[PDB]
């Protein structure tokens, strides 16, 4: 709080002296990891003439008369420590260097009684704020978090690897990644309230996408065989531990397969991700426990599993009056009640990775009706560690069914998405699409909160 | 316009008959490209017993008594044509199939007097709109465009390959891809008017990002060595042939290099992209001409090149009164005039790939001051076929300079981005960032308009 000002004084008295505390270029020859990997086993307390120029943040200090010692930490976490050359050097070192400062050191690498002893040295950046964190002050200052807490570094890097692993996996299977509009004249593809924004260009409101599905489906019409899109969607609603207004989401579409096929791919995908990004399918948790995601995953059906849980045959024919009865005895329409009752009974119990499939028609307007069973659609949800993570559909390609479905939805709350429906009636071949939530994915894999999985939330 | 209704009648009279015109699953064993690559050279008018099930859009038809012929076109453009099995089959074929329809055919592949002769056949999707386009009706119905025009297919696929090539190139060089917020409490990183939107969660306006730079720079503070982000930005301004309110943009940041270093990388990157996505650096144009992007690219300086063009020494010292004089004699502040005069004289002439570097301080608040030359910053722009495509900076890591820079900008039009400035004063190491525009990139490579480079504009 005071040291704020002495640092700012250290800046000004360097400019006046004509020593640059924010130089344009310092000749860093090696990352610290490069130096460590280069000199793994080294005779302790012995010299080597490998001259190198390294840089890093001075995090520890121990000044002492003729020799000074400080730990240098590169941005990724790696560490190297630092008569030699000049006395004024040491004077400047003492008087100019503070903790949190970025410094360059040229010299030869030696082994401590793994350090480097300096020919030259320079400031690369002057810190006007010493380093210190509540979980919320962590999020509001991620940049400090990443500097001073290792786990922040590992989580950031893990998200990145997971996202790369996803691209790899889909690309290996012959999927093409596409960019579809964020700004739309009307936002569809999911059930949520949009963010609205006004355009100076057109003097109209546009709406940020809630999902890419409707546009992705146009691509399938247009002759894409296999397409995906990994990017942010926007749902103007409340925040909780599994919901945020902006988050990253994966949609996948594949022609000439069903929800049976996309279920297999989804499993393989998640498993292939663990392998690449985490290295095990026996997933360690902060709990201390281990979650096993290996092998095969159980598939249940919604109506039957709900039936066993309630001890009574529930079907698509079961009335809202009856459902409401059961809803009460525990604590709008048919579909909503089935999913609610199922979630409160079956989905809450689940631990092992589980698919639930065959969903009520009311609440699934974009998914095809089931091939044999009446009253249900070909949709699955994937629960992983009790987290709704992913869905897949046998996609409805029937435009007149689809027009009805929207009309039913519109009257319930009349402007339909006429261009989407127009596209469907040029002919969309049979396909299965999936959605997956990236943070929920990581959450399910790690036990980490949504406020840790993304770099910069609010 | 009438045939709209006969198609819709063909749908209904199939449902009633209990033949599904939008089946969930048809067993397509092979893409058409798979069949073509399998049977390249084949004795013409001879049989082979490779049974396969293919699917595709019936685009050509020629019905004739006992044998019917139609061209099947897969979504990517590949083509295969189609006593045998059943007469009712042929009756249904004639009466049920229209152009634009998606159809499945099982049977053996044979050579035409390269077709397939049918054991079975089924409708996969019924089209209620026959296929037909003005450049604007092309954009509003991309799905039809992609079906009926080959070039639409190739451009879509090229953008995708270019974007993949970019990720490859950066990933090869050890860059990590990061997601930074689209919704911000205040949007910075470039000069443009934001899109504003209201949050129900917080009862405040948020602003869609104009650029990721300020957040990307936090990542560098936080110890990222090499980071990029390829994703859409939003600038609430007018549309023209090189400007749109939503477009895809690449930002790159690398520690311990300057604008000299990022210039080299940018060249290599663009060149490596051409190689992967296009296959030549002798770029063919709709013109008929060829643009050469191979070898080395010229670097000029703004003030000196402007000087030669005007025949008079222009420096950072040259007054607004003088500049305005020259501006008039041809046809606000110093910086703006330099760039304007330069663009109207030098930048308009350029053809070969050219870097212009060393920019006026006023108009470059985020870039470091030049290491030796006074009055200029270390910024370059890359012109490619006379298109402003890309910039790179030696990044300003000096927080007090940076605070001033914003204050000057704010007073000109007082709320600064205090958190960004806070991050800078924990110490950002020397780095160079770049921006590149994806559509301008493709435009510069191909001669294609911005309304062709993206799938779904408006
Ligand atoms: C990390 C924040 O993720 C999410 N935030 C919000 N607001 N909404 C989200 C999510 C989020 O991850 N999802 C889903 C979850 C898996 C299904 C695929 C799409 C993503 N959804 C929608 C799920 C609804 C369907 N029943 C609840
Ligand atoms: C395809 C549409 O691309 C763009 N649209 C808009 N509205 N603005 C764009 C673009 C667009 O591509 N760019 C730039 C061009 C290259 C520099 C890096 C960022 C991208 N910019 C900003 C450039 C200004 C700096 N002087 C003009
Ligand atoms: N838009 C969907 C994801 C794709 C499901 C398959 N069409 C959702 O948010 O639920
Ligand atoms: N945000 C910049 C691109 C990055 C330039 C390097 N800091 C722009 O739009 O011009």
């Amino acid at each position: 709080p005071e040291q704020f000002r002495i640092r700012r004084d250290k800046r000004a008295r360097l400019l006046a002296q004509g020593r640059d505390p924010y130089p344009v270029a310092v000749p860093r020859t090696h990352t610290l990891a490069e130096v460590r990997a280069a000199h793994p086993d080294l005779p302790i307390d012995t010299a080597t003439e490998d001259i190198v120029g390294v840089a890093g943040r001075v995090i520890f200090a121990r000044n002492s008369g003729k020799l000074c010692f400080a730990t240098l930490q590169d941005g990724d976490g790696t560490q190297l420590q630092v008569d030699k050359v000049g006395q004024a050097a040491l004077d400047a070192w003492k008087a100019d260097v503070d903790l949190g400062d970025i410094v360059y050191v040229h010299g030869a690498v030696i082994s401590s009684r793994l350090s480097v002893l300096a020919d030259c040295w320079r400031i690369a950046a002057k810190s006007l704020r010493p380093l210190p964190m509540s979980e919320e002050s962590r999020v509001r200052q991620r940049y400090v978090d990443l500097i001073v807490r290792p786990e922040a570094r590992a989580v950031a890097r893990l998200r990145i690897a997971v996202v790369r692993a996803i691209r790899t996996a889909l690309q290996r299977r012959g999927f093409l990644e596409v960019e579809t509009p964020v700004l739309q004249t009307l936002a569809g593809g999911a059930a949520a309230r949009p963010f609205a924004t006004h355009s100076n260009a057109l003097d109209i409101d546009l709406y940020l996408r809630i999902a890419p599905e409707l546009f992705l489906k146009r691509c399938i019409v247009g002759g894409f065989d296999k397409v995906f899109e990994l990017n942010r969607v926007f749902r103007n609603e409340g925040a909780d531990s599994t919901h945020s207004p902006e988050f990253s989401m994966l949609e996948t579409y594949q022609t000439y397969g069903t929800y049976d096929d996309s279920a297999v791919v989804t499993r393989e995908l998640i498993q292939e991700v663990a392998d690449e990004a985490i290295g095990t399918r026996q997933l360690p948790l902060p709990d201390g426990s281990v979650y096993d995601i290996d092998g095969e995953w159980a598939t249940i059906q919604m109506y039957p599993s709900l039936s066993v849980a309630l001890g009574e045959e529930i079907t698509p024919q079961t009335t809202v009056d009856r459902l409401r009865g059961i809803a009460d005895s525990l604590g709008f329409g048919h579909g909503k009640l089935i999913e609610e009752l199922w979630e409160r009974t079956v989905g809450k119990s689940l631990s092992a990775p589980t698919f639930v499939k065959d969903f009520p028609v009311q609440t699934t307007p974009l998914t095809r009706q089931h091939r044999s069973i009446p009253g249900v659609t070909e949709k699955w949800d994937l629960y992983l560690r009790g987290i709704e993570l992913a869905t897949g559909y046998s996609e409805l390609s029937d435009p007149v069914v689809q027009r009805e479905r929207f009309a039913d939805q519109a009257r319930a709350a009349m402007v339909l998405d006429e261009d989407f429906l127009a596209a469907l009636e040029y002919g969309m071949p049979p396909c299965t699409g999936t959605g997956m939530g990236i943070d929920r994915l990581l959450m399910s894999l790690t036990g980490l909160s949504i406020r840790e999985t993304v770099l910069f939330p609010i």
